[PDB]
C-alpha cells in the first residue's frame, strides 16, 4: 500500500506530536499511576522477585541456578539507551518492551527475562508499571546476591506505543562504521544525538571498535559513549566492573543458529525471538552475543573478584565457539564454575572492553583504586547504578515509595525545599502591577519567561523555570537568552522581589523563579489588554531558587537551545531543515501540533524573537496579543520568494505592487506550506477566531510555564 | 532516520486506529460542528459564493470570466474518490485538502480552486467546514450557470489529518497497467477495493484505457469504475454529460512545463503546486490535464448543447498541444468560444470518454433519450449530482440546514419515521426477562445482535442495527450471519415482539430493530450474571424497521463481512493476513486498539464465533463474561505451534505434558504476538482487571450497538 511517506519522503512528519493519545491508552482518562503505586506493597513484590531469582523455568534455564545476572543485564539495557544530547531513551518509559528496542541485537534474550516477569506483573497489575518493574527487578537481583543498593524510586508510568527516536540512519543491523549512512566522520566523531557505536548496540562493541580487539582503542569508544549517557570515568569503571561481577555471556555455538528477532518472528513465537537451532537452544547451549565469558569465581554473589582477575592474570586473545574475539588467562587454574555441569570448571576470561579498564591509563588508576579498596568500588557502583536507572526520571518530586534515597545528588539539578508561606492571588496581582509599572516591556517579560521555562524536555524531564537557573551559569550566558538584555530584566525583577519580600510579615516571600514566571504572565496579560481584551493568565506559585553550587554547569550544556523556532533562532547552520528542528522542539516541550501552532503565532507578535528580528512578525501592532500572524501569513495578496542573500529567508511582497511587506524564515512560512499545519493556521486566522486564539494561547503559555511542576502533580 | 516500518515492513500497523485524536484536532473537545452549522447564515454564504464566481483573480484568471466549471470539477473530484467496496474516500471529510489527494495528478489546479475559497472560509470560520464548502460551491456554480439543483445538506465535519486509505500499490504516479504492482489482472479485472484505473486518477483515463483512444473500451472502464462508486448507467451518463456541459480542459502546451505538485513544491509556493513555465502559466496558457477541449457553445450556461454536438457531428482523432489524444468535429465551423480572446472561436471537441456515451451501445440509448428529452436529462443529472455529493454522508438524520430535500431516496438506506411512544425502562426490563425466559442462549443473543450492529462502517456511515435489515435480503442469507441459526432467533424474537405489542395501550410498540439490540443486551447481562457479576447494559430505544422495498439488495452487498475477526470468520483465503483484516474492520467500526482488544476477548468467551468454532475460546466457562481470553492467551505454560493441516490454525499445548489445551487462529494469537497488542492484553489479563474488563466490554458493546444512532446525536 503506497503511503504519503513513500511519495513525499522528505515532508515534515507531525505524527510524532500526536503519539500517546487517549485513544491508544488502555487505562481510563482519570488513571493516576502514582496513586496506584503508592498503595503497592513494595516489600511483597520484592519478596516475589527474590524467589523468582532461583526458580528456573525449563524454557530458559537459569545459569548457575540464578537469574540475577540476566536481570541486571536487562535493567542496565533498559536504562542504557539514554542519550544526554536530547534526553531520549532510558528506562523511564519501559520502551524495552516495544519496537525497535525489544528486537535490537544487543537485547537478544531479554525477551526471555521480560517473560519470566509476567507472573509477577500479572499478580500486581496496574500498581507496578513494567517500566518500574524492570528496574526494581535489577535491584532485587543485586540485593539477592549480597550487594547493597543505594535505593529505588517508583513512578515511571507505562507507555503504550513506541517513542519516535532517531537511533541512526543505517539500514543494516550492527553495520560497521564507514558505510553510506555512517554515524562517524572525522577522527572517529560520533554524530549527535547518538550514543552508541553501531546500530542496535547499547554503547560499544564488546569485541572492540568495529570488531578490532584492541583494549586501548576500545576504551576511547567506552569513554565517548558513556559520556554521551552522562557518565564520567569513575562512574563508567564502577558500572562496567560492577555489572561484570555477575553472571556470564552466551556464545555456545555459531551465530547462524539463531533465528529471527521478536518483531520478525512467527506469530506462534508469542512475542519471543532469537530461537536457536544449536543443540537444546537454551541453558548450557545458549547463544546471545556469541561471546563465551564468565568473569568471576562466584557469578551469583557480589565480590571483588572481577578486579582480582583483571589485574591478577596476564591475558591472551582467543575465540569463542561462535568465533568472536575474547580473552583468556592461560596461566590460570580452572577456578570459574560452569553454569550447568558441577563437574566442569573453566579458566578466567574477559571481554576486550573489560581489559580497557586496565590498559587505558586513566581507567587503570581508577580500576586500581577500586581493586585495592573494594568498599569504594561498592559505594561508587551503588551510586552509579542509581543514577543510571533514575537519570531520566525527572525532579525528585516524582520519586515514589519507601526506598527513595534521602541524599540529594548534584546530577538531579536539585531544587531547594520551600519552607515559607506562598504568595496568594491578591499578592500575585500586586506583583503583576509592580512589574508592569517598572517599565519592563511586553517583549522583555515574555522573552525572559519563555527563556526560563522552555529549557524543559519531556524526554528526561530535565529543565524548566523551577530553580531560576536562568540567572546562573551557564544559562545566563546562552546566546539564545540574550545575555545583556536578560541581565537588565533580572536586575529589575530582583529589585521588585527584594521590595516585596522586605514588606512582608510572617515569613511570606516570593522566589525569583516564581517572579520570572509571574512577570511573563503579566506581559501576556498586558499584551491582551493592548489588543483590547481583559484576561487573567493562570499562575501557580511554589518554585524555588537553586544556587550555583547546586548547579552542575557541564551537565546543563545539553539543555542549551541551539535551535528554537519559537524565538526564530538558529545558532548556526544544520543539516536538518529548521522546520524539522521546530517539530523536534515541540515534541520535547510535549506540545501537539495545534499547541505548537498557537504558541508560535502568539510569540511572534509578542516580540519573543531573539535579537528583535522582524522575521515572522507579521503585525503592525507588535506587543498586542492578536491572531495577526495567521491572518497575514494566509493572505493570498502577498507573494513569497527566497532572498538572493539567504535561501532560508523569504520576502513577502504585495502581489499587485511589488511593495515589501514582511520577511520570514522557513519556520514562519512552514505554517503556510505544510498541508496539515496550514489547516491549523486557518482555524486561528479565521474571522471568528480572536477569542479562541487568545484562550488557546494563554492555555499553552500556562502549560509551558508548568512543565516541570511535578510538586503540583 | 531508520524507522520500525523500515526494519519490519509487514508488521501490523495500529496507528490507523488512533488517527483523529483529540491531540491533532484544533477545536476544543466539546466542539459540535452540527450546532455551529445550524446557526450559519447559509443564504449569506451562498451570496458570497455567487459573487466569487465572476471575481477573477490575476494569479489564476477565470476562464470565460466565470470559475463555475472549475468549481464543479473541484466538487465532482471531492466526491469522486468514493469506493463502495469500503466506503472510503468521498467528499464527506474534506480530504481533498490533505495528502495525497491534494497532489494527485487528477487534482491538478484544484489547489487554485481551494485557494479562491479561502476568503469565504475565513469569513464564516468554524460555522462552515471545508468539506461542506467544497460541495456548496459546486452547487452554487451549477445555480449561477442556470441549473437548478436538487438540494444540499450540511453536516460534513472537517478532519485534521490524512485518512489511511489503500489507494493501490503502484510506486509511480499514473502507472499504466501490468506493472509489478498492477491493479488489474485477468480480463481487465480491477482489484477490490480500488475504483480507479490508474494511481492518481479519480475514475478513468480521459485518453482511453492505458492511453489507447478507443471509446468503446473506455466505456467498459467508465462502467466498472462508476459502479464501484455506486452509480448505474443512467446516473453515469447524466453525470458525465452534465458536467461536461460546463467549462473546459487545459492543455495549452507540453506537460513538461508543469512543475512540482503541492506536497513536493518549495515552501515559498505556500501550499500551491503545478507551477508552469509555459507562457504566462495560467489563464489562456493553463495546463492541467494536457487535453484542450471545450464542449459547448455556452460554457458558462446550462444548455442542451453537449448531446447536440455529440450526435450532430462525426469525430476525428487528433492531438492537443501537449500531445494527448482527443477528438475534433469533422467539417464543423468554429462555433465554440475562446476562454479569453473574443475574436477567436474553435471547432467542437470531445474526449475519448465523452465519445463513450455515444459508442457504447447501452450508453447510446440513454444519451439519445436525454438528447430527445432534455428535461429527463436535467432531472437525472440533478438527482445524480445530489447522490454523488451526499453518498458518504450517512443516514438522513445527519443532514443539516434549510435545503435538504424532503424526498427520501433508495440509496440513503432509509429508516421510517417513528410515530409512536417508545418503550421505557420498565418495558425494557420486562422484554429482557421474556427474552431470557424464551430459551435463547447467551451465544445466540450476542451473536445476533453483533451481526445486526457490526455492519456499520464509519467511512460512509452505512450499516448498523437500525432498520432491522438483518431480517431482509441479503443480510439474512449472509454466511457470516449463520442464516439457519439466525432465522430461529428472529422467529422467537418476532413472537416476543408480537405478544408485547399486542398487549399495549396507546400506540406504544417496540420495533424488531430495537428488540434485536435489547435482546443482545440481555445476553451480555446474563453472561455477566453467569460470571457472578451484577451488570446493567445501557440501551437506547428508537430504531425503526425498514422494509424490503427500502433496502436495495445490490447496494447492501458491499456491506457483507467476508472477514470478521470478531467472529473468527474468514469467507475464503485472501492475500492479506487475517490480522490485517481485523484491524481494517476495527477501523471501520471506529474502534481504538484497546476497544478492539476488549471487544474481541469478550466476544470469544460469549460464543460469538461463527459455527461455534472453539478457535480462541480460551475459557472453561463459555457464555460467562470474564477476562479468561487474556489470562489464558498470556499463560507461558502453553506453547503454540501451527497445525500440519493448516498453517493459519495453531495448537496450544501444555509445555510440560504435551496435552492439547486450545486451538487458535492468527486473529486470536496476534494478541499474544504483536508487541502493542500484547501490552494491551496484559492489562486485561492481570489479576486486578476482571472488573475493568467487564466495564470496558459493556462500554464498547454499547458503542457498537449505537454506531448508527444519529437520531440521538
Ligand atoms: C562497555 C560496556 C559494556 C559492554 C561492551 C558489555 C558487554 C556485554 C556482553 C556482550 C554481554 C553478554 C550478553 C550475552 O551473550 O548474554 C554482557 C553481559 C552482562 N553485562 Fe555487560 N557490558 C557493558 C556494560 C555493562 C554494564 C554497565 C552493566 C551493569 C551495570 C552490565 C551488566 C552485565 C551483566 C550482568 C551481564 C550478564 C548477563 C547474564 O548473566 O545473562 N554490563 N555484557
Ligand atoms: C469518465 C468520467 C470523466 C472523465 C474521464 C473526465 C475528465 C475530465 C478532464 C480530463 C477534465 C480537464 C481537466 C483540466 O484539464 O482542466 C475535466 C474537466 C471537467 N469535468 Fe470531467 N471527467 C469526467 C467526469 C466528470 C463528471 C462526473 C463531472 C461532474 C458532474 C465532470 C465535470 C467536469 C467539469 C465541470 C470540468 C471542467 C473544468 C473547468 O472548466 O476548469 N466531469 N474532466
Ligand atoms: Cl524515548
Ligand atoms: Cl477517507
Ligand atoms: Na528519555
Ligand atoms: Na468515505
Amino acid at each position: 500500500g503506497t503511503s504519503n511517506r513513500d511519495w513525499w519522503p522528505n515532508q515534515l512528519d507531525l505524527s510524532i506530536l500526536h503519539r500517546h493519545s487517549s485513544l491508544s491508552d488502555p487505562m481510563g482518562k482519570d488513571f493516576n499511576y502514582a496513586q496506584a503505586f503508592e498503595k503497592l506493597d513494595l516489600a511483597a513484590v520484592k519478596r516475589d522477585l527474590h524467589a523468582l531469582m532461583t526458580t528456573s523455568q525449563d524454557w530458559w534455564p537459569a545459569d548457575f541456578g540464578h537469574y540475577g545476572g540476566l536481570f541486571i543485564r536487562m535493567a542496565w539495557h533498559s536504562a542504557g539507551t539514554y542519550r544526554t544530547a536530547d534526553g531520549r531513551g532510558g528506562a523511564g518509559e519501559g520502551q524495552q518492551r516495544f519496537a525497535p528496542l525489544n528486537s535490537w541485537p544487543d537485547n537478544a534474550n531479554l525477551d526471555k527475562a521480560r517473560r519470566l516477569l509476567w507472573p509477577i506483573k500479572q499478580k500486581y497489575g496496574r500498581a507496578i508499571s513494567w517500566a518500574d518493574l524492570l528496574i526494581l527487578t535489577g535491584n532485587v537481583a543485586l540485593e539477592s546476591m549480597g550487594f547493597k543498593t543505594f535505593g529505588f524510586a517508583g513512578g515511571r508510568a507505562d507507555t503504550w506505543e513506541p517513542e519516535d527516536v532517531y537511533w541512526g540512519s543505517e539500514k543494516i543491523w550492527l553495520e560497521l562504521s564507514g558505510g553510506p549512512n555512517s554515524r562517524y566522520s572525522g577522527d572517529r566523531q560520533l554524530e549527535n544525538p547518538l550514543a552508541a557505536v553501531q546500530m542496535g548496540l547499547i554503547y560499544v562493541n564488546p569485541e572492540g571498535p568495529d570488531g578490532n580487539p584492541d583494549p586501548v582503542a576500545a576504551a576511547r569508544d567506552i569513554r565517548d559513549t558513556f559520556a554521551r549517557m552522562a557518565m564520567n570515568d569513575e562512574e563508567t569503571v564502577a558500572l562496567i566492573a560492577g555489572g561484570h561481577t555477575f553472571g556470564k555471556t552466551h556464545g555456545a555455538g555459531p551465530d547462524s543458529n539463531v533465528g529471527a528477532e521478536p518483531e520478525a518472528a512467527g506469530i506462534e513465537a508469542q512475542g519471543l525471538g532469537w530461537k536457536s537451532a544449536y543443540r537444546t537452544g537454551k541453558g548450557a547451549d545458549a547463544i546471545t552475543s556469541g561471546l563465551e565469558v564468565t568473569w568471576t569465581t562466584t557469578p551469583t554473589q557480589w565480590s571483588h573478584n572481577f578486579f582480582e582477575n583483571l589485574f591478577g592474570y596476564e591475558w591472551e586473545l582467543t575465540k569463542s565457539p561462535a568465533g568472536a574475539h575474547q580473552w583468556v588467562a592461560k596461566g590460570a587454574d580452572a577456578v570459574i564454575p560452569d553454569a550447568f555441569d558441577p563437574s566442569k570448571k573453566h579458566r578466567p576470561t574477559m571481554l576486550t572492553t573489560d581489559l580497557s579498564l586496565r590498559f587505558d591509563p586513566a581507567y587503570e588508576k581508577i580500576s586500581r583504586r577500586f581493586h585495592e579498596n573494594p568498599e569504594q568500588f561498592a559505594d561508587a557502583f551503588a551510586r552509579a547504578w542509581f543514577k543510571l536507572t533514575h537519570r531520566d526520571m525527572g525532579p525528585r518530586a516524582r520519586y515514589l515509595g519507601p526506598e527513595v534515597p534521602a541524599e540529594v545528588l548534584l546530577w538531579q539539578d536539585p531544587i531547594p525545599a520551600v519552607d515559607h508561606p506562598l504568595i496568594d492571588a491578591a499578592d500575585a496581582a500586586e506583583l503583576k502591577a509592580k512589574v508592569l509599572a517598572s517599565g519592563l516591556t511586553v517583549s522583555q517579560l515574555v522573552s525572559t519567561a519563555w527563556a526560563a521555562a522552555s529549557t524543559f524536555r519531556g524526554s528526561d524531564k530535565r529543565g524548566g523555570a523551577n530553580g531560576a537557573r536562568i540567572r546562573l551559569a551557564p544559562q545566563k550566558d546562552w546566546e539564545a537568552n540574550q545575555p545583556e538584555q536578560l541581565a537588565a530584566v533580572l536586575e529589575t525583577l530582583e529589585a521588585i522581589r527584594t521590595a516585596f519580600n522586605g514588606a512582608q510579615r510572617g515569613g511570606k516571600q516570593v522566589s525569583l523563579a516564581d517572579l520570572i514566571v509571574l512577570a511573563g504572565c503579566a506581559g501576556v496579560e498586558q499584551a491582551a489588554k493592548n489588543a483590547g481584551h481583559a484576561v487573567t493568565v493562570p499562575f501557580a506559585p511554589g518554585r524555588a531558587d537553586a544556587s550555583q553550587e547546586q548547579t552542575d554547569v557541564e551537565s546543563m550544556a545539553v539543555l542549551e537551545p541551539v535551535a528554537d523556532g519559537f524565538r526564530n533562532y538558529l545558532k548556526g547552520k544544520y543539516r536538518v531543515p529548521a522546520e524539522v528542528l521546530l517539530v523536534d522542539k515541540a515534541q520535547l516541550l510535549t506540545l501537539s501540533a495545534p499547541e505548537m501552532t498557537v504558541l508560535l503565532g502568539g510569540l511572534r507578535v509578542l516580540g519573543a524573537n531573539v535579537g528583535q528580528s522582524r522575521h515572522g512578525v507579521f503585525t503592525a501592532r507588535e506587543q498586542a496579543l492578536t491572531n495577526d500572524f495567521f491572518v497575514n501569513l494566509l493572505d493570498m495578496g502577498t507573494e513569497w520568494k527566497p532572498t538572493a542573500a539567504d535561501a532560508d529567508v523569504f520576502e513577502g511582497r504585495d502581489r499587485a505592487t511589488g511593495e515589501l511587506k514582511w520577511t520570514g524564515t522557513r519556520v514562519d512560512l512552514v505554517f503556510g506550506s505544510h498541508s496539515q499545519l496550514r489547516a491549523l493556521a486557518e482555524v486561528y486566522g479565521s474571522a471568528d477566531a480572536q477569542e479562541k486564539f487568545v484562550r488557546d494561547f494563554v492555555a499553552v503559555w500556562n502549560k509551558v510555564m508548568n512543565l516541570d511542576r511535578f510538586d503540583l502533580a
